[PDB]
């Protein structure tokens, strides 16, 4: 469970993300693909992208990044009270896209990397720790929902 102070640190940096959702989304997905190429090879929609420049130029990838961060932001704003938001996400990701928890760890890493790269003055040790807890809670709760659906991700 996160303290109220921890949630406030999470939402403080998230407001910075929201100043340019598309840009952050692109950077996060590109970082994910670079750091864990196996993730991209799983996304049929995007696996044709060969270079970083191609990734940045893709309107489709940019739109997707906004979809991803919008869903995550909606979850974070509930400060743990996120069952109604998390359930549909677990449903598609367990049964349609088949995304193991390890891949959610990878994207969590990319999120933290990009937030630190862009907002170091608002993303120091304590804020990083809080965001890490928030993403940990997200992954824990989604794993439980995965199992309820019969997926051992
Ligand atoms: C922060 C974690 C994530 C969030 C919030 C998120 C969110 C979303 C949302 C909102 C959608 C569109 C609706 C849906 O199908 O559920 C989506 C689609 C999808 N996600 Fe995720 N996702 C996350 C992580 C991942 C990871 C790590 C992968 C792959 C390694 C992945 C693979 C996919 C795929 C393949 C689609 C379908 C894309 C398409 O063809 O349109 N997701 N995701």
């Amino acid at each position: 469970v996160l303290s109220e102070g921890e949630w406030q640190l999470v939402l403080h940096v998230w407001a910075k993300v929201e100043a340019d959702v598309a840009g952050h989304g692109q950077d996060i997905l590109i970082r994910l693909f670079k750091s864990h190429p196996e993730t991209l090879e799983k996304y049929d929609r995007f696996k044709h992208l060969k270079t970083e420049a191609e990734m940045k130029a893709s309107e489709d990838l940019k739109k997707h990044g906004v979809t991803v961060l919008t869903a995550l932001g909606a979850i974070l704003k509930k400060k743990g009270h996120h069952e109604a938001e998390l359930k549909p996400l677990a449903q598609s990701h367990a049964t349609k896209h088949k995304i193991p928890i390890k891949y959610l760890e990878f994207i969590s890493e990319a999120i933290i990397h990009v937030l630190h790269s862009r907002h170091p003055g608002d993303f120091g040790a304590d804020a990083q720790g809080a965001m890490n807890k928030a993403l940990e809670l997200f992954r824990k709760d989604i794993a439980a929902k995965y199992k309820e659906l019969g997926y051992q991700g």
